[PDB]
């Protein structure tokens, strides 16, 4: 029986990063539930011209895009997380770390989240923006 | 002439240009784009350094970095619409400040309808 003070933006952001990458390994077919119809999502990749791949919107495309990336036994090493309160009770999250897919080599990345309160259930957060870029594809 | 409101990608890309100009023609004027709730960090290992809030605390940290002879290479700018017609901007680049090594960096802006709500800058060499 314990009431504590409300979660700081850091706790929210760092705790979301723990759940995000954990879900990305265990069950990435569940990841889309945290995105709404306004949400944006990109996760690296290139195109026919070697230019960084494009972003998708809405839970429907976001799920379809997440499943095309074949997240298989993803291993993650997170090196730093900032999370600062932003406008409209949102939280902006900058994540710097290393990620592997299909037991391949770890690759450095930069990632930006905007999390916002879901607005209809107490203490519920959804992802309004997911910007993930591997560093080897830009540098 | 009246033109359609610029897409986010256009706003962030133009903001990055305007940002790193003023970073090297008048870093003193940079605090004017911030507000009372704005947060700012620009790398640094204190003994990763903490963020400061409010325009005066931002103006003071900006001086401490002694920006001059800034050569910036911007390899990628992402920018999307976020909460309340705001723009979140992710910058990946290189920065050389006053005749020093050119270092990979990662920056995250949140622009609100334009004023800066958050400015988060990390050098990779202080993190990896």
């Amino acid at each position: 029986s314990m009431v504590m003070e409300k979660p700081s933006p850091l706790l929210v952001g760092r705790e979301w990063v723990r759940q995000y990458y954990t879900l990305l390994n265990q069950a990435p077919d569940m990841l889309h539930r945290w995105y709404g119809k306004n949400s944006s999502y990109v996760h690296g990749g290139l195109d026919s011209n070697g230019k960084p791949a494009d972003a998708v919107y809405g839970q429907k495309e976001i799920h379809r895009k997440v499943m095309s990336q074949n997240f298989t036994n993803c291993h993650t090493k997170i090196r730093h997380v900032d999370a600062h309160a932003t406008l409209n009770d949102g939280v902006v999250v900058q994540v710097m770390g290393l990620l592997s897919n299909n037991n391949q080599a770890l690759r450095r990345f930069m990632q930006t989240f905007v999390l916002a309160p879901e607005g209809s259930v107490a203490n519920k957060w959804y992802v309004h923006n997911d910007i993930f870029r591997y560093q080897d594809e830009v540098f």
